[PDB]
């Protein structure tokens, strides 16, 4: 069998702080997009805006009916457990959610202890039954660019959680999302943060295919507006724990899907874009 998992930072900032980023329309464009189809599990990042995020989740309901709540937005029975530094008084939620075409046996949220109370950043854990197999998928979004030291602490909390969970070593355990750890020009430096990421989580390095960056101001219309001169970076991953079932093959493919044109007005000026987010999605293929 093959497991298909995708992760995508969808840039859905709160409309209370950023009213004109086309969040609602992109909720519809992403929901109907072909690139996000045919997956087993999908991890979402930055689904911060409550209305637009729920709209997106609703549009994905037909194909991915099994869904978790958004990390850090609530702490009721919608979560089997709410772990970590969760606060109901944080201005924003963690923006992470997971949807699947398969039954979800357990849903857990965990809020990171440290961070440079702004957003309940952390991770979402899911135990999913796919064809009589239980697979484990953790979705997260780490500290954005001292920042590296914070990310290492967060990665540590993720690894510590996995070990404590007592997951069978013959079942697949994947960790994915916007790690904010750059692979560009770092794949050949055992001392880079990119290298440390794999050590801290004790995960294997996947085969890389597709586009060469996940946040590219040189090809992405949204990133180009916000950071015109910033060199492209590679920050999104989906990797497997070596302390559990090691995939004979695991790929991470960066896609460059373009959306139908959409327009927004900001300060009496109209702007048109053809991207779903400032980040590109990463499609993982895992041989089981
Ligand atoms: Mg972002
Ligand atoms: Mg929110």
């Amino acid at each position: 069998d093959t497991l298909k998992v995708m992760t995508h930072n969808v840039y859905m900032l709160s409309t209370n702080l950023y009213p004109n980023w086309g969040q609602t329309e992109r909720a519809d464009l992403i929901g109907a997009a072909d690139y996000i189809k045919n997956q087993d599990v999908v991890i979402l990042n930055e689904v911060f805006d409550n209305s637009a995020s729920d709209r997106l989740l609703g549009n994905l309901k037909k194909e991915y009916p099994n869904q978790t709540a958004v990390l850090g937005r609530s702490s009721g029975s919608e979560w089997d457990k709410t772990l970590g530094n969760y606060s109901s008084s944080t201005p924003e939620d963690g923006g992470v959610a997971i949807v699947s075409k398969w039954p979800i046996a357990e849903k857990i949220q965990y809020v990171f202890a440290k961070g440079c109370n702004l957003s309940n950043k952390g991770f979402v854990y899911t135990k999913i039954k796919k064809n009589d197999r239980f697979v484990h998928v953790i979705g997260t979004h780490l500290q954005a660019e001292s920042p590296a030291s914070v990310r290492t602490n967060q990665l540590k909390e993720i690894q510590d959680f996995i070990k404590n969970k007592n997951i069978p070593n013959n079942e697949y355990v994947l960790i994915g999302g916007d790690m904010n750890v750059n692979k560009i020009n770092a794949e050949n430096n055992n001392d880079s943060e990119y290298a440390s990421m794999f050590k801290t989580l004790n995960a294997s390095v996947p085969s890389y295919t597709g586009h060469t960056a996940t946040w590219d101001a040189t090809t992405n219309s949204i990133a180009k507006y916000n950071f015109p001169d910033s060199p492209a970076e590679y920050l999104d991953y989906i990797i497997a724990s070596k302390d559990h079932a090691n995939p004979s093959y695991i790929e991470n493919k960066v896609l460059q899907p373009k959306s139908p044109q959409w327009t927004v007005t900001s300060w009496f000026q109209k702007y048109t874009y053809n991207d779903y987010s400032d980040h590109y999605p990463v499609e993982a293929t895992i041989s089981m």
